[PDB]
């Protein structure tokens, strides 16, 4: 079976997100390792891609929600490279859901990101869903920790406890298994470096394909039993 | 938190189960090998482990799942060293549960361990439900899969395809993720000599506590959403 994805390319149109010293726009930079990813896995067998974005427009992170929802994703990956608070941080990041964050650092972090649905300037916006949605965070979970394991093997480089956590929205899906992954942070100048760099950056993408063809693998072998 | 595995020595009391060439009884390889592992993983932190058996008795399959169950059982795993049709087959095997057999010795293997229940004589014996067997198997999956990853690290012969399935009633618990291990074939003659020495078996124990504590990490980090 075709395994369903949807890639989330982070912010969009009037949203630039972060903006490197050489003036490098993570909106730009997202919707490029994108395109890179739907490459990588689109040379491999048996993945169907999406985009919530192919072109440059400002989603609300609702309606990526949605479109994941929409497209009967088995995957949700939402990809960015942000500035964070202390600026000596760098590497790829994996980042699943919680109500309570992992530390100080993804804690902001999610507060930042969720707050780019107002750059529009419009306003902000059961046990049967309770149990699918504890399924759905076993899987979030097991993604992460296999992207981090490829990247390592791949020796891309990786921040300090590079599996964190914190109530980011667009990882609201209660049916969809989904990551955010931090390509690089904007913010620290060693990273810009990798991020500007294409070669670098389908080297990264390659590795996440090749997770994610392990990972579709692994969900192909469990059970249907309704 | 502390998590809890139940090990379930295969066979017992009346039911010796295969019988190797040197007159060894599986029911007493499956015993001090689950002795072992339980060794193993009280050396380790964080690990509470009980046995469906501590002694030579004869127990009925339904009663394992149930000791598993009741013990509010994080993962079971059942201890074998079979014969299987083909003698030439050997090598280390981790099967999950499913109505349909991954192959016909898989097939063949669980009809006959599901008919040792009668060895006694006697007689044979909902959407939320469906949705946590759903649940239970993705982490049945996942373990199985971590079990045969580090016994090849550990360079433990693993037999050729070593994740299998087939309908063992022993693995029928909905609510409990549970995997029967195969540590060898007594129908092997060179397995019969590893299943024979303690050293080589405490080394798979050792092995396969590794898969728990990283079972149990992985676990511990989904969430409780009711
Ligand atoms: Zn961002
Ligand atoms: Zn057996």
């Amino acid at each position: 079976a075709s395994f369903r994805v949807v890639l989330d390319p982070g912010h969009g149109g009037i949203d630039g997100g972060a903006r490197g010293v050489t003036g490098i726009l993570e909106k730009d930079v997202t919707l490029a390792f994108a395109r890179a990813l739907r490459d990588e896995l689109q040379k491999g067998s048996h993945t169907i891609v999406a985009l919530t974005r192919d072109s440059d427009i400002f989603l609300r992170l609702s309606e990526r929600v949605k479109k994941a929802q929409e497209f009967d994703a088995d995957l949700f990956i939402s990809i960015h490279a942000d500035t964070i608070d202390v600026h000596s941080l760098r590497g790829a990041t994996v980042y699943t859901i919680s109500d309570e964050a992992s530390d100080a650092i993804a804690k902001s972090l999610a507060e930042s990101e969720n707050k780019v649905d107002l750059l529009d300037g419009l306003p902000k916006e059961d046990i049967l869903l309770d149990l699918t949605r504890r399924e759905t965070h076993a899987f979030s979970i097991n993604f992460a920790n296999n992207v981090v394991s490829n990247l390592s093997k791949s020796h891309i480089n990786l921040i300090n406890n590079p599996h964190r956590y914190a109530d980011f929205q667009v990882l609201k899906a209660p049916d969809v298994p989904s990551v955010l992954i931090e390509i690089g942070y904007l913010s620290n100048k060693e990273d810009e470096k990798l991020l500007n760099n294409p070669q670098w950056r389908k080297q990264m993408a390659a590795s996440i394909a090749y997770s994610i063809r392990q990972f579709a693998e692994y969900r192909q072998k469990i059970m249907q039993p309704l």
